[PDB]
């Protein structure tokens, strides 16, 4: 399952954020490196809330599904912490943060092409876990981290790393799955145990609309059930003014799941994308 940290090799610091019922803070783990040198390293530290270790299990599977692959836009998981009744994921630590908070904050100067190589490497790990046919179920601009930024002085592009899902939408309560629209797709909001490879490509195509938008969270002004009203009446995302990947968006946001293309397909279409 998961390799052991026990409680004195980690120090808490501070408050990252938040997840589904998690705290989310940067800590330092003490550890014996290569050649058995001692390393100070820092890591993510997920905590399940205290109110809400129901969920310890779901907690656990969406990291131990990162774990049990291994590929370069795959966050990396170093453990699990030992101590009292709490659940504590331990993760490698990304200094640039999510993407959701990073293409607001460089909403002015993000141009196309570097939107066009965030999605494909987006694409290239989600093209590795339909081939291990491995359900994400969650995938949004705020799982995404920027490991290294673009540079404009070599035209060196960025990279990205996807995180784990969290809890599994078949075990989170109504409330929270509704607020989740539209990342969780429509089959799904029906039933959450339609989850599947083509809930994936739905969620790709609102977190492709996420990095066209600069930080904008789509129906943000829509509340529970006027988001539930928006599947209903079978409505699309509106086109981003940077418009030259909402025909893939829609594409990918296709009311039918049989109908989604693969992951292949969106490379492709990507890749010919000037
Ligand atoms: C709650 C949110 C925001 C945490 C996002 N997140 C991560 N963030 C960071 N670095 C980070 C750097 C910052 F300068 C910062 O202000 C910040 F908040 C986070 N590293 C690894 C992760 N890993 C593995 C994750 O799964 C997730 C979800």
């Amino acid at each position: 399952v998961f390799h052991k940290i026990r409680n004195e090799d980690l120090i808490f610091n501070e408050s990252l954020g938040q997840g589904t019922f998690t705290k989310i803070f940067k800590g330092v783990r003490r550890e014996v490196g290569d050649y058995g040198q001692l390393h100070e390293t820092e890591v993510l530290l997920k905590v399940l809330d205290k109110a809400h270790r129901n969920y310890s299990e779901s907690f656990f599977e969406a990291a131990s599904m990162m774990s049990k692959l291994s590929h370069k836009h795959l966050v990396l998981n170093y453990g699990v912490c030992v101590c009292g009744d709490e659940n504590i994921l331990v993760q490698e630590f990304v200094k640039f943060g999510s993407l959701d908070t990073y293409l607001k904050k460089n909403k002015n100067c993000i141009n196309i092409l570097w939107k066009l190589e965030v999605a494909k490497q987006l694409a290239a790990a989600m093209h590795f876990l339909e081939e291990n046919t491995l359900i994400h179920g969650n995938v949004c601009a705020k799982n995404i981290l920027l490991i290294r930024e673009e540079d404009r002085k070599t035209g060196n592009p960025p990279f990205i790393k996807l995180s784990d899902p969290g809890i599994s939408i078949t075990v989170l309560p109504k409330d929270i799955l509704q607020e989740r629209i539209p990342w969780v797709p429509p089959e799904c909001i029906e039933n959450p145990k339609n989850l599947n490879l083509a809930t994936d490509k739905w969620s790709f195509g609102t977190t492709l609309w996420e990095i066209c938008s600069g930080g904008d969270k789509p129906l943000s002004a829509l509340d529970s059930q006027r988001k539930l009203q928006f599947y209903e009446d079978r409505h699309q995302l509106p086109a981003p003014k940077a418009a030259e990947l909402a025909n893939l968006i829609n594409n990918c946001m296709d009311y039918e799941p049989d109908h989604r293309p693969s992951f292949r397909a969106i490379i492709r279409d990507l890749n010919s994308l000037f």
